[PDB]
């Protein structure tokens, strides 16, 4: 079985990994708009362009990771490089409050696009380690929950005690407190990197002797291996749909909690219950995946946020606000997202296995590049579709609109995520085949095939 040591070390690695990007994801807009003083249009355009650039960069990083040959491995060197460079670029990212004028703008833009690329560097090869740690069904099912739980916990501890830190350390200067807390983030991040590098021992890697990998591959060949691997392209589409839906819902939540307070002091309780639900469902996944089916857990992952959307739709109809319904929708969404992420990591591992099985090529970096680029492109496409719907409904001026227009806009914003969720689950139940007998066939084929020359 997987070493408990390796399980917990991968967990801590994921914790430090997502403890460095939680601050960014959650408060970089607040820093740039409330500490630096930059127009919201600039920040939005930069964020969108940077997410597009990162999505395009992802496959390039996958090609790089597969082609690299080195002593530590083909993942660990890039993991280390990315961790260190991203820590540095993060510190620079939050040191933007120093400059002013065009200098400040250029600094912000450069540091942001860097931070993005740098995080890609290590994000792809990091998650590329689960397929090489093991290729068994239950072993993966009880391996992935550890890093997913630790990542969620990092995000939630950020959400919780990121502001108190910045307040206690130089309360007058918010930028100083930000760049100081960045030091705590960097310390945890580098410690976790060292832990995972020392303890995680890739077993079925693409750079070992018996694997079916080919380090000398072109960018065209690799990126086309996504379409040739029908299951990987199916996962691409499914994850894209789910990410677009989750992004639209999370944006609705941010707009309904920030602009409209919803109710003073509601967000702490909502976040507490959401984190509790997410962490619990991640803890009890190793038992749920067996009590229920993997297919049924995916169905639930896509249906629970749909039930949340329906609840808050019924709410929007009459009840402008019901704290109970709010936190219930939050709990449902969080359970769905936890299930989705765990199953998605396990499934990208299964897809690299199936690619070795069909195309006779083992390439984990490309599957996880697909994962990361889909994460970025989910936000990208959610923004695109929201702008499209706003222009269609007549919100393109953004100066003054009808109350009925706003109500219809809310209704459309609630309905579209449901469309994307039903898309992801129909695609799953109509195209995906890597469950049950198929998985064991692939596993046995690979194991028996691992009998070197
Ligand atoms: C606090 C407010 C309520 C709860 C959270 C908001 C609702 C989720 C809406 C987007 C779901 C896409 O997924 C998330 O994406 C983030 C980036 O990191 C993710 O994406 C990266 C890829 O760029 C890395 O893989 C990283 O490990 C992975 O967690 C992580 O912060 C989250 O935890 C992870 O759920």
């Amino acid at each position: 079985s997987i070493s408990m040591t390796t399980k917990l070390s991968y967990g801590f690695g994921a914790f430090g990994k997502d403890f460095a990007i939680g601050i960014v994801y959650m408060y970089l807009m607040y820093y740039y708009t409330d500490v630096v003083g930059l127009s919201v249009g600039l920040v939005g355009t930069l964020f969108l362009v940077a997410r597009i650039w990162d999505a395009i960069n992802c496959p390039i990083m996958g090609w790089i990771v597969n082609a690299t040959r080195s002593r530590w491995g083909k993942f660990k060197p890039w993991i280390l490089i990315g961790t260190l460079t991203n820590s540095l670029v993060l510190f620079l990212l939050f040191s933007a409050h120093l400059f002013e004028g065009t200098a400040q703008v250029v600094f912000v833009c450069v540091t942001y696009i860097l931070w993005g690329m740098t995080y890609t560097i290590m994000d792809i090869p990091f998650w590329s380690l689960v397929p090489t740690i093991t290729l068994d069904k239950r072993e993966r099912e009880q391996l992935v929950p550890f890093p997913r739980f630790f990542a969620s916990l990092a995000g939630f501890v950020t959400a919780g005690i990121t502001l108190p830190f910045v307040s206690y350390v130089g309360g007058a200067d918010r930028g100083f407190g930000f760049q100081m807390f960045t030091l705590v983030l960097i310390a945890f991040f580098i410690a976790s990197t060292i832990v995972t590098l020392r303890n995680v021992h890739e077993v079925y890697s693409s750079d070992n002797g018996v694997t079916a990998g080919r380090p000398h591959l072109t960018l065209k060949t690799i990126v086309g291996l996504i379409y040739k691997n029908d299951q990987l392209s199916c996962l691409l589409g499914m994850a894209l749909a789910y990410n677009i839906a989750s992004n639209i819902i999370n944006g609705f939540a941010i707009y309904y909690f920030t602009y409209v307070i919803g109710d003073a002091d509601l967000f702490p309780y909502y976040l507490s219950y959401a984190g509790a639900a997410n962490l619990l469902t991640l803890i009890v996944f190793p038992r749920l995946v067996k009590m229920l089916s993997r297919r049924i857990l995916w169905a639930g992952a896509s249906v629970m946020p749909v039930l949340s959307c329906a609840g808050l739709f019924a709410m929007a109809l009459a009840d402008i606000h019901n704290a109970a319904l709010i936190v219930a929708a939050g709990i449902f969404l969080n359970i769905g997202t936890a299930l989705f992420w765990v199953l998605q990591v396990i499934m990208v591992a299964d897809t690299v296995d199936y690619g070795e099985f069909k195309l006779n090529i083992r390439c984990e970096s490309i599957a996880y590049s697909v994962q990361t680029m889909v994460v970025k492109g989910g936000s990208a496409f959610a923004a695109f579709f929201i702008a499209l719907v706003l222009g269609l409904i007549g919100y393109t001026p953004n100066v003054a609109q009808s109350a009925q227009t706003l109500q219809g806009m809310q209704f459309i914003m609630i309905v579209l995520p449901v469309l994307f969720f039903m898309m992801t689950l129909v695609l799953y139940f109509r195209y995906y085949r890597l469950n049950g007998d198929m998985l064991r066939k692939i596993q046995i084929h690979l194991l028996d095939k691992y009998r070197k020359t």
